[PDB]
């Protein structure tokens, strides 16, 4: 219940991991950093599998699709992995629209995002527009507002989009003038972590901008939004009480666990540090303190 | 004292307006709506001048320089207007940087904004770069982050920029990696009002985007930011107790007045309606309740 931020070892470690029906893994900062993977991570999955434990993988990535993600696992030495275990914000975004755009014929979405995100939409029957560069044509507003749009658009989907422009912001706002139109954000992250400790602006910057202009609260898919779990529980029977959430980041992965009622395990490889976790415990922010923590997910094995 | 949202007529209209040493006007929705001016607005100004009252004009516009704004006034039938009375967010942005870069040699700023905003900076001694289109080329992040920047940049200034892109956002974040660098936002408005009641995304959307990515709280110039007043009091001696703030919007102009200690007057020829004012008074949110209100600023003449 109350995260004591205890290091998960020996007696407690065998208990909690042992009792777990399944384990939920963030990918970046947990299983790997770039193409260089965390020691013993592949073996951990093998043993989790043989222990009879369901392992699922969750990612706020919105740039590259399920197929190319499964391959990434293979490239990095993770084998025997089914695509059905992979859940990205783009996938779950598509899943949301399909449910919302139920009895709507020829469902269309304006997409400020990647070709992958489009693919995930196209896999659920939702056609896409907006992917790619949209440079600003015209002298002033009257020109920008006269650009012909898609009449069948029933949703604005903001994912990660390096081609995000004021022009796209305008189109999205225009589309959203129809109240019935949906606004979806793949994730609210302010930063996208990069391989060697670098970063660039995160999708949440683009989402928040559209929200402000359109004066709307977007539906967010990715962690720490509980819908990520919703997306999972539709496919898998996941008793959160018997499932561990493992992540490197406190503001995404851990908060996700608490909101879903999962026992959370912070790994000290990746973004967050223990000092920060205790600082939250230390600061009274009851929802960002991990129940347990480990130096690396490799430490989890003796629990099996 | 406590703004009761009273209708300003006869005795009350005679009292405070009579006692007022000066009057501060927002332009859009007060003096005019688009190119259509409020009947008798020019007359009010003529009569205020002869009454011996200093009139100043404040705007969150960042697309028009002081000169080009003065012309708008003259061409729209407002005569005897000195440019010294005009205060735009772009102008005050320049005033801020000049003060903050008080002793920096060859000061440079990265500007996500208009050529005008650049001019106000260039008139104040601050060199500018970033104005105009900045298309994103390169396959991924490593390419985007390897783009050579201008070394002398000591400030990021976010104004209204229809060329705003993820590349510009990226450049801004990189500049801001040096903590000593400044982050300035001309205004935080969610929307930019257009001639015929239309609108487009406001500067505040872009600013918030840069803030999130760079994890910075930008310094805001325009209303309702008190700095707009500071910018003015550097030029004019304004006793706020003897100065009227007149505006069409409650959340920008009126909030601005309360924060500066000016007697606030809502004109109903603009964005806000009387209904909204009564809602705030009813709700106890004192900083958005106008002390007084008039159907049009033309009603103020009988106070003289
Ligand atoms: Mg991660
Ligand atoms: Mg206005």
């Amino acid at each position: 219940g109350m995260a004591r931020c205890e290091r998960l070892r020996g007696a407690a470690l065998r208990d909690v991991l042992g009792q777990a029906q399944g384990v939920l893994f963030d990918c970046d900062g947990v299983l790997w950093n770039g193409e260089r993977i965390v020691p013993g991570a592949p073996e951990l999955l093998q043993r989790l599998a043989r222990a009879g434990k369901n392992t699922l993988f969750v990612s706020n990535n919105s740039r590259r699709a399920r197929p190319e993600l499964a391959l990434r696992f293979a490239r990095l030495g993770f084998a025997g992995l089914r695509a059905e275990q992979l859940f990205s914000s783009a996938l779950c975004a598509a899943r949301l629209l399909r449910q919302r755009l139920a009895g709507v014929p020829d469902p269309k979405a304006y997409v400020l995002g990647s070709p992958a995100l489009a693919a995930e939409l196209e896999a659920v029957g939702v056609t896409s527009v907006g992917v790619g560069p949209d440079v600003l044509h015209g002298d002033g507003p009257s020109d920008w507002l006269a650009v012909p749009l898609e009449p069948d658009v029933r949703a604005v989907v903001v994912g990660f989009d390096p081609h995000f422009s004021y022009m796209k912001l305008t189109k999205a706002v225009r589309y959203l003038q129809q109240p019935d139109c949906l606004l979806v954000g793949t994730n609210m992250d302010n930063r996208l972590p990069l391989e060697n400790g670098r970063f660039i602006a995160g999708t949440g910057c683009l989402v928040r901008a559209v929200e402000m202009a359109a004066q709307r609260q977007a539906d967010i898919i990715g962690k720490p939004s509980p819908y990520m779990f919703q997306c999972i529980t539709e496919d898998f029977s996941v008793d959160p009480a018997r499932t561990l959430m493992v992540g490197d980041r406190l503001e995404t992965d851990i908060l996700f666990g608490h909101r879903c009622g999962m026992t959370t395990v912070l790994t000290l490889t990746g973004v967050s540090s223990l000092e920060e976790a205790q600082a939250y415990l230390t600061a009274g922010q009851r929802d960002l303190v991990p129940h347990y923590y480990v130096e690396s997910i490799a430490d989890l094995m003796e629990g099996l």
